[PDB]
């Protein structure tokens, strides 16, 4: 009936505004190369330009946010998880709020700081759901805005069923199977315009399309490797409750200290240029950026850190790699710049989502999960470089693999989900790496959900929402 | 805490009993085929064999479970959903419905009969789940019996996130978090285990695993095939429908006739006899089984309908196809065989499924799902034997991966549930099949629900359950 058309309207309006803030992003990730590259002789200026440009866009995504709608900051998912339970909000569902958020975080997207999108996109796509309930209905609430935070990470992770069931589990306690199919039906829309979009421009964004890997794994998998995939889940959610904690007591910081407070309150341009610039002027590549993969962009790290290569024995051998070839350090060892980037991008990640522009958090821990997947894997691969021998199989170890696994476990103890499994599944293959991810995701909820809370509801809590 | 002891000992000892039960089932399908076999010459001895194998089978698992418990008898689904909500049955969850079910559904599944095993499965489950719970706490209650039903359908389909999914769209209207969190990992538990089952015993059971399908598709995926994979939706979708109709009229019909009722109360063995005695009897391979595929077996029908071959152009050449070869039949073109398989086993679903013994309905309608898939890939074809251009790629049509479609749509129209396509996605490959799975599940759901209610709906109606 009616519900019909919204669920359709939704999904293809949902794919059109994330494939236009994301063609946008992508297109200001290509300029910000672009001109580092056209200073290259110039040491700097190579810097100027790699550090302005985020600065340029960060301070302009605040500004504009401040300007247009000062609740357009920080996620949506916190704030969506309240209103779903009833507690509608100020000004969050209007249309200044989806204006400011999607120039924003188009904005934040193309700087390179590593600011998240599936949390402005769960707030964008509720107010979208909102708005279009409004334009057909009026020209239960808990529904529409259900299915929109259903859209909003399907169009997002460019994963319909992953994406659905993860709003599910981010966004309610209780759920009802009608919504499930309702935002299912509306993100396979959302997933059909985008193939649709893709035919018609071709180049343009590569909607999570990098994220495709090429493994050629065995079926019956090796059961002998389990252990380290169930130890990337243990040390996932340790890690993932350190994120949470850590980036709750910036948080509060900021804030809590008066003078701070006080400080960032008379100059808000502050704190945001503050933190894009040290957290630019660390990935220089040139810099400090050589022993941490600064020069690569967040999705270019996943798409590397995801590769079907084994750094470790071609690094005699580089430039043969790809764009995985940043990694190979002249003198210092992959291992150890794989580490410095998950130690580097973990403080860079939590001050980043810290800021006030909007920000989620899924990326952010994506690409840092993705980097202690691979760090296992690549010390599996020198701890094991014949492979290991199961049943009558010498199982080859692919670090890439460990990288999808440590992806989807750091980012399912950051927001105490299973569903990042999922997202990962449909994003990458399937088989042979079901049982190795779901063991490694419930162990990582596991951990985390017994040392912390969830970034989400840890959030909540900051910002004293009623929930 | 205790519920993590009790979600381990459900994943182990659902994994156990579903091993034990489906390594029977195989071993009798083999003695099934030997005894076949062996009376080769004798064509009237090749129908005794073939038909009363089955017929002692079924008239056993009817025996037992009037005799053990009469209330293991027709799936557990449509009377989970009853109990789940509130509404307590009389000795369902007892420890003489466990043996009843699980050795009628053994014989069930080792006679050939298209009897499901997904129904009784949540049944089983559900009662080791009440029954762990009193072994573990006594020595809330729709909390065990939740992941009760979640951990069944999880090692029936062998496939852990999948089937978590299926019985929260199968067994409840609101389902919390928590509980999905909970039965995941009681299913990965299962999974677990069922891995190193397979290790020790190698052959044994291929627990799902002739499901795995070897498809090479290029990812972008051929929009211009999307409208056979809606089309197979639809049709799906309509004929999902009339399965349940004809079945609740023929569930309804053998009791509402007061002489059918009459007769068959006085004689219990009548019905399950003759029906499975007729199945047989259109099913033998050197009568009418060879225009229907008589001689495979439910699980090798799935295996062979997701080949990786095409039986239209391999007809000419038969006996390289593999256990395909059945389907190509020396007159008869594969494409009538298939749909006279289809034709024939509608009407032996329907009818054993009405049969007193443990039977669901997964299964048979996967089989028939999976039959009409891939009478509609082997017509796509026929119809483009070179294949079909998209942007710049000659997309070749693969029949099997038509088949993995169509199976998802015919079951989830039959069920009303979009979770079919994980459970397919787990069994098989995923990428390049997602979108169109995506679209024919949903299709198929919505026309199944104009139409008809759930098969389990259906049965509650029929049962007159409070529900």
């Amino acid at each position: 009936g009616e519900d019909g058309i919204f669920l359709v309207l939704l999904g293809l309006l949902m794919a059109l505004v994330s494939w236009s803030m994301g063609y946008v992003s992508a297109k200001s990730l290509q300029a910000y190369k672009w001109s580092y590259a056209q200073m290259q002789p110039s040491l700097p200026l190579q810097f100027l330009v790699w550090v302005t440009f985020p600065l340029v866009l960060i301070l302009f995504s605040a500004l504009f946010c401040h300007l247009i709608s000062p609740q357009a900051v920080g996620s949506g998912i916190p704030e969506m998880k309240t209103i779903l339970r009833g507690v509608v909000l100020k000004e969050y569902l209007t249309m200044k709020a989806f204006v400011a958020k999607v120039v924003a975080l188009t904005a934040g997207l193309g700087s390179g700081i590593p600011v998240g999108k599936e949390g402005p996109f769960v707030h964008i796509a509720s107010i979208c759901a909102a708005v279009l309930s409004k334009f057909m209905s009026v020209f239960y609430y808990s529904d529409i805005l259900t299915v929109g935070c259903a859209v909003g990470v399907g169009c997002c992770f460019g994963t319909p069923l992953g994406g659905v069931l993860f709003s599910i589990e981010v966004t309610s306690t209780y759920f009802a199977v009608r919504n499930y199919w309702r935002g299912f039906f509306a993100a396979t829309f959302s997933a059909f315009v985008f193939r649709v979009l893709a035919v018609w421009n071709k180049d343009a964004v590569t909607i999570t399309a990098l994220f495709r890997t090429n493994f050629r794994m065995d079926f019956p998998f090796d059961l002998k490797e389990l252990p380290a995939f169930a130890a990337i889940g243990i040390c996932c959610g340790l890690l993932g409750a350190v994120f949470v904690y850590l980036h709750r007591q910036v948080m509060l910081g900021v804030r809590k200290h008066k003078a701070l407070s006080q400080f960032l309150a008379k100059h808000r341009l502050l704190y945001p240029g503050i933190v894009t610039f040290v957290i630019a002027s660390f990935t220089f590549p040139p810099g400090m950026g050589q022993f941490m993969a600064g020069e690569l962009m967040p999705r270019e790290a996943i798409s590397t850190l995801f590769d079907n290569n084994t750094w470790v024995k071609h690094a005699g051998d580089p430039e043969s790699l790809g764009q995985s070839a940043v990694w190979i350090h002249p003198r210092v060892n992959v291992v150890i710049i794989i580490f410095l980037f998950f130690v580097m991008k973990f403080w860079m990640s939590i001050v980043a989502t810290t800021m006030p522009i909007p920000c989620g958090g899924f990326m952010p821990v994506f690409v840092l999960g993705a980097a202690f997947g691979r760090l296992v894997g690549e010390i599996m691969a020198m701890l094991f470089p014949d492979g290991i021998l199961f049943d009558d199989i010498i199982y080859k170890i692919l670090p890439g693999g460990y990288a999808v696994i440590g992806a989807a476990a750091l980012t399912g103890a950051v927001s105490h989900t299973v569903s990042t499994a999922v997202i990962c599944f449909e994003l990458t293959g399937q088989i042979a790496h079901i049982l190795p991810m779901m063991v490694a995701v419930i162990l990582a909820n596991m951990v985390a959900q017994s040392l912390q809370p969830s970034l989400y509801d840890s959030i909540i809590q900051v910002k004293k929402l009623p929930y």
